[PDB]
C-alpha cells in the first residue's frame, strides 16, 4: 500500500524534517536535530538521501577540526544507512552578512565572501557525492526601488555564477549547478523571480550547459503561475536538473506543506508530466512540518510527502493507460498538436488555397475541443472512481 | 504644463481609444469609431502614431477591393495629420475558429490559417513603415491539464515563429518581431506567460535575433511581479523592442487603466528606468477608457496616459540630478554594485585572505545600507516635496 | 455509480448552460439556447429545478404581452418535466444604463429605475415559487476613488433594500433575500466584496431577518481567502440561505469552472461542511462551460458539476464514519474545542490558580496537535486509498 | 516643511522601531531596544505616544517585583517625555503554547490561560491610561480543514470576548475593544480574515458596543482588498475605534513598510477619507524597519510614516478645496449619490411611471460619468501638479 523505497529517489533536505518552528511571530516549538539521527529516520522511512546547506551541517564559525568531526560523523550515519546525498547547496541568506544580499550584495567584499563561501561547499558536495548544486539567491533584490540597479546587479549575478563555472571545470568536478527562482520573501521582490527569468538568464551564462533550474512548487505559485505549464517549459529547454516538492495555497507567503497538500489537482498533472517525460532526478521535498507538531508529527508529514507522490503515480499511470482517455485525447486532437503545422515549408504553405483562401472558418469554428470530458475522466481517477 | 509633442514618441492602439465599452458582463457603452476619426483626435493631443491589428483596421471577411478602400483612407489620414504607424499585429483571439488558440490550437488546419493570417498583415505592416511586429498570443493556453501538452505546444509555436522569421528574412523585409506575455486571461493559463519566460523561449529560436519583448505594466503585475525589474532584465538582455504602458491594481482581471493609474510608485521607477537606459521606441498606451466615460472621458483619458508619463519623467530626472540623492546613492553603496565583484580573477579571489579567512563578518554585518532614507528622498522628489 | 436525482436539489441557472461564450475577448462561440429546451435537457441529466434573471426568460424591452407568452411557455416546460424554481434574481448589469450601478449609481433616476425593475421581477419571482430572491450588485463599486463615495454609496444600499424588503413585507410574500458578494470584477473593485462584509451590512438593515448570503467559491478565492471557513461564518450567523457552487484557480477573473474544478481539496471541505451541518437548501451551480465546447461538451460539464458533488459527498461521509479517524479527531483534541472555555464564569476563571499561577506552559506547549496524521487520513479519504 | 507635533497624534508599538530584522530566513540584524530609550527618541521625533503587548514591556516569565520594576521605568519616561499610551494589547502568538491559539486554541487549559494573560494587561492598560484594547488573534487559524471546527471555533471566540466585556463592565473601565482582522500569516488562514468578518462577528456579541475593528492597510491588501473602501465601512458602522497604518506591495507575505511605501495612491484616497469623516483617533503605525538598516535608519524610516501622513494631509486637503475639483464633483454626480434615491417612499415610487414606464433607459445610458477627468485632477494634486 504505497511503499516507498529507496529507488523512488526519494530526498530530503536536514532542514526540512530539521526545522525547529520558528516564524516571524513565534519561538521554535521543536528542539534541533540532530543530522545524524535526521538520517537514520529517513533511511527507516524508505527515503533515498539527503541534502543540505553548508551551515546545516557545520555550525558557522566551525574551526577546521571541528568541521572535520561533523563531516566524518555525517559520513559515518551515510555509510551506515545507505543514504546517499545528491544535492547540496549553500547558506547566503542567514547570516546577518548577506542582509542584502550575497552575490549582489551592493558592498563589493559581502560578495567576494559570498563566493569564498559557496567555493568551500562545492569542495565539501563533491566529496559527498553530490550531482547537483542548488542556488537559491533568497537576498538577492530590494524592498524599494532606488537601492538596486537591476542591470548593474544581473552583471554581479552573471559574474558570480560564471566564476563557479570556471572554478569546476578548472578542478575537473563533475557537478552541475540549478538556480531556484522564488518571486519574493525574505525580500520584497527577488532578482530571478520566476522559472522563466531564470532559464533566460542562464542563456547569457558563459557556459549555459553547466546550468540548468531547480523550480519549487511553491515559489511558482506565488506569483499565480501554473507549475506544471513552468516544468514543461523547463523540460523542453532541456534545463530541469532537479525539482523541490511541496505544497502551497495560493499566493501568500511560501507556506512549504508537505507534498500532495495545496494544489492537489496541479500535483496530479505534475506528477503525470514527470513520468512521462521520465525525469530521472531526485524527488526532493522542500517541506515544513507545520509547528503545530511534535516529532511524531515531523516524522508522519515527510511519510505524507512519499505516500501522496506514490499515490498520484499510481492515478496517472491508470489514466494514461485508460482506452477511453486514449480516445478522448484523439477526440481532443491531442495527435494533431503533436504534428508539425507546415512539415511542407513555407513556400508551400503560401501556396496552399486550403490554408486560407478555401478554408472554412464557419465549419473549423463549430468543431468543439471534447476538453471537459476529457477533464472529467481525469477527475475520475484521480479520485478513484475509475 | 507637461504637454506631449510628436517627439515625446507617444502612441496608441487604435483598439484602445476605440473600445466600445464590452466586458463579460455587459454591452457596448460607445458606438464605433471610424479609424480616421481616431487617427486626426490623437493627432490633436499629440501623439506620435497609432498601431492596429489587421482586424481593427479591415473588417473581418473583407474583400480584397474593400480592403483596399480602407487602407486607402486609413494612409490619407496618416498623410493629412503627419502620424505614423510604428507597430502593427495580428487578431488570432476574436474570431471562434481562434477559441483554442491560433498557433498552437490542437487543429492543424486553424495553425495554418493562422500563420498565412499573420503574414497577410506582416505585408500590410511593412507597407506602412511598422518597424515591430508584436505577437499576443492570448488563446495559447489551457483551462485544464490535458488539454495541452505543453512540450508540444511548445514546439508548434516555436514552429510558427520559425516560420515567420524565415518568411521577413526571404522578403528582405527590415521589421523584428516582438512577443508581448500575459499570465491569464482569457485562456486559464496562457503559455510563457510572464517577460521571463519569452525571454528564455526567443533563445531556443533560430533566429533569435530577429525577436525581443513587448511587456505590459498590467500584464506582470497579474502575477505579482515587479514590472520596472522585469524590463531591467529585458533591457540587460538587449530584448526591449517595444512597450505597452497602463496601469493595474494589483491580481485580478487585465484592467489596462491609463498610465499612471494603477500604481504609481512603480510607473514612477518604470521612467527612471527607460529614461536612464535610453529606451529610444515608441512609448505605446495599451489602455482602455473604462466605460463609464463617454467620448470626452475617452480623450481625457487618453490625455492623462501622456501628461502622466511626462510628470513622472520630470520628477525622476529632478530625483537622479539632485546631489543630495547622488550622496544618497553611494552612502547605499550603489557605485560599489556597478564595479567587479572579480575583475582580479578567480585564483586572486581564492588566494585573498581579505576574502575569507580574514574577513570581518560582524563589522560587516553592521554596516547599515540606508536604503530608508534614499527611498524618502525618491517618495519627496515623486510628490514634489523637494 | 454516482447518478443525480432530482432529490438531491441541484439546480443550474439559465445563464449557466446558455452561457455563449463570449468573452472581453472574443464572440460567441454556441448559437442562443432557448429556456425551454435547457429546462427539458437538465431535468434529464437529473437536475431539480432552474433559476434566472428577469432577462434570461424574458428579453429585455418586450412588451407586456410577449412577456406573458415567454412565461406561458416556460411554466408549461416546468409542468412537463417537474422542474422548480427555487431562486430567482435580477439583471442590474447588462444594459449601459447600469454602467455605474444599480442600487448605488450615482444618478438617482437610474436607481429608481433599478429598484422598479426588480420589484416587478420578484412578483414574477413569488408567482413561480422562488424561495429566495438573490442580488448581485456586480455594477456597485468603482474604478477609481474619487467616483464614489462609499458611506453614501451604503447609505444608497440600504436604502435600496430597506424599501425591497418593506415591498415583500406589505405584499405579504414568502420570500427571503441573498446577498452574493463578489471582490471585482466587472468594476474595479466591488461594494461589499466579501462574505464577511455582506454579513456585516445585513445586522444595518431595518429588517435583518429577510436577508442573508449566497456566497460564491469563486469569488471568495478570488480574494484568496478559505471558502469552507467564509461557509461557516455564514452557517454560525444562521445566513446561508443559498449557495453558488462552482470552481476556480486562485486570484485571477472569475473563471466559473465546473464544481470540483479549481481547488479540489476545498471543495472536498466545503462537501463536509454542507453536509455535517444538515444545509437543505439548492445546491446552485453558477458555472460557465468553457468556450471550446460544443453543445455536447455543455452537458458534459453540467453533468460533471453533479458528479463530482456527489463523489465528494461519499468520501467525505466516509472520513467522517472512519473510527480512526474518529480516534484522530480526539487526539487533536477536536471534542476538547466544542466544549466551554470557562462555563464556571468569570469569577471562577479568575480564582482558579491552574489556569494562570500554576500553569505548566512548558508541558502544554510540548504536547502535539497531531494535525498532519489527521489531515493525511483526509487525503487519503479523498483519493480514495481508504 | 512637514514637522509632526504631537497635536497630530502619531503613535508607533514599541515593537516596531524595536523590530530586531528577525525573519523566517535570517538571524537579527540589530540589537536589541530599550523600551526607555524608544520612548524617548519618538518623542523627539514629534511623536504622541506609545502602544505596546505585554511581553514588550515585561519579559515573559517576570516575577511580579521585575514586573513592578519594569513598569516604573517605563513610566518614568513617560512622564519625562509627555508621551501618552492610547492603545495596549497582549502577545498570544509568540510563546509556543499558542501554537494552536490563544482564545481558539483546541486545547481548553491554553483558552483558559489565554484569557487569564489578557485580563492581567487589561488592568495594566487601564493604569496607564488606555482608552483603546486591541486583539490580534495571529495563532487563530488553521493550516488544515480537519484541525478546526470554525463554527466551535467562533463560539470559543465569542466566548472569550464576551467574558472580556463582563470584566471590562464589571471592573468599571472606560475601555474599548478592538479586534484587528488578517487574512494568513502565521497560519494559513487565520479566523475573522478581513474588516468585513470582524465587523459581522462583533454584532453576535452580548455587549457589541464595547467592541469595533483596528484594521491594517497591508492586511486589506494581502487580500486584495481596497483599504479605503473597507474603512468607510467600517466608519458608516461606527465601529472604527482605532488603525494601523503601514504600507504593503500586494498581495503576499506582510511587509510591514513604512506609510506612503506600497500603494501610494490608496494612501492618499486613506487619508482622505480619514480626515473629511474627522476620525479623532490615534494615527498608529505598525511597521517594520526593512532589516537592511541600522539604528540611524530606523529613526528615518518612523520620520518618514509621519511625514507622508503630513504631506498626503495636504495634497488631500488642496484636492477637496480646488473649485475645479468641486465643478468636478458635481459633473460626476457625487451631490446625487447623498441624495435619497426615494424619500418619498415605496408606494410614490410605485406610482411614478417617470420611473419605470416613461424612464429613457437610452438617454440615462448615453450619459458619461467624466470619472476620468475627475481622477486625473486628484493625481495632478497627489503629484502637486496643481
Ligand atoms: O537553497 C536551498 C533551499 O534554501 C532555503 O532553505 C529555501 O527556503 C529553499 O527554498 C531552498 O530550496
Ligand atoms: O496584441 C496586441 C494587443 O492585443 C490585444 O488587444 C491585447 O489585449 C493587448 O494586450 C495586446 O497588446
Ligand atoms: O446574480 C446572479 C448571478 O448573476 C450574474 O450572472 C453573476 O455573474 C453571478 O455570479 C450571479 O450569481
Ligand atoms: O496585536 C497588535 C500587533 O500584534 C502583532 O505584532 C501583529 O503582527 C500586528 O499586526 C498587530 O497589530
Ligand atoms: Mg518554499
Ligand atoms: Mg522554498
Ligand atoms: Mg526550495
Ligand atoms: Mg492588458
Ligand atoms: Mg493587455
Ligand atoms: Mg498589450
Ligand atoms: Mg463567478
Ligand atoms: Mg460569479
Ligand atoms: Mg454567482
Ligand atoms: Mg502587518
Ligand atoms: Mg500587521
Ligand atoms: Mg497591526
Amino acid at each position: 500500500n504505497y511503499q516507498p523505497t529507496p529507488e523512488d529517489r526519494f530526498t530530503f533536505g536536514l532542514w526540512t524534517v530539521g526545522w525547529q518552528g520558528r516564524d516571524p511571530f513565534g519561538d521554535a516549538t521543536r528542539r534541533a536535530l540532530d543530522p545524524v539521527e535526521s538520517v537514520r529516520r529517513l533511511a527507516e522511512l524508505g527515503a533515498h538521501g539527503v541534502t543540505f546547506h553548508d551551515d546545516d551541517l557545520i555550525p558557522f564559525g566551525s574551526s577546521d577540526s571541528e568541521r572535520e568531526e561533523h563531516v566524518k560523523r555525517f559520513r559515518q550515519a551515510l555509510d551506515d544507512t545507505g543514504m546517499k546525498v545528491p544535492m547540496a547547496t549553500t547558506n547566503l541568506f542567514t547570516h546577518p552578512v548577506f542582509k542584502d544580499g550575497g552575490f549582489t550584495a551592493n558592498d563589493r567584499d559581502v560578495r567576494r565572501y559570498a563566493l569564498r563561501k559557496t567555493i568551500r561547499n562545492i569542495d565539501l558536495a563533491v566529496e559527498l557525492g553530490a550531482e547537483t548544486y542548488v542556488a537559491w539567491g533568497g537576498r538577492e533584490g530590494a524592498e524599494s526601488g532606488g537601492a538596486k540597479d537591476v542591470r548593474d546587479a544581473l552583471d554581479r549575478m552573471k559574474e558570480a555564477f560564471d566564476l563557479l563555472g570556471e572554478y569546476v571545470t578548472s578542478q575537473g568536478y563533475d557537478i552541475r549547478f540549478a538556480i531556484e527562482p522564488k518571486p519574493n520573501e525574505p525580500r520584497g521582490d527577488i532578482l530571478l523571480p520566476t522559472v522563466g527569468h531564470a532559464l533566460a538568464f542562464i542563456e547569457r551564462l558563459e557556459r549555459p550547459e553547466l546550468y540548468g533550474v531547480n523550480p519549487e512548487v511553491g515559489h511558482e505559485q506565488m506569483a499565480g503561475l501554473n507549475f506544471p505549464h513552468g516544468i514543461a517549459q523547463a523540460l523542453w529547454a532541456g534545463k530541469l536538473f532537479h525539482i523541490d516538492l511541496n505544497g502551497q495555497n495560493g499566493i501568500k507567503y511560501d507556506q512549504d506543506l508537505r507534498f500532495g497538500a495545496g494544489d492537489l489537482r496541479a500535483a496530479f498533472w505534475l506528477v503525470d508530466l514527470l513520468e512521462s517525460a521520465g525525469y530521472s532526478g531526485p524527488r526532493h521535498f522542500d517541506f515544513k512540518p507545520p509547528r503545530t507538531e511534535d516529532f511524531d508529527g515531523v516524522w508522519a508529514s515527510a511519510a505524507g510527502c512519499m505516500r501522496n507522490y506514490l499515490i498520484l503515480k499510481e492515478r496517472a499511470a491508470a489514466f494514461r493507460a485508460d482506452p477511453e482517455v486514449q480516445e478522448a485525447l484523439r477526440a481532443s486532437r491531442l495527435d494533431e498538436l503533436a504534428r508539425p503545422t507546415a512539415a511542407d515549408g513555407l513556400q508551400a504553405l503560401l501556396d496552399d488555397r486550403s490554408a486560407f483562401e478555401e478554408f472554412d472558418v464557419d465549419a473549423a469554428a463549430a468543431r468543439g475541443m471534447a476538453f471537459e470530458r476529457l477533464d472529467q475522466l481525469a477527475m475520475d481517477h484521480l479520485l478513484g472512481a475509475r
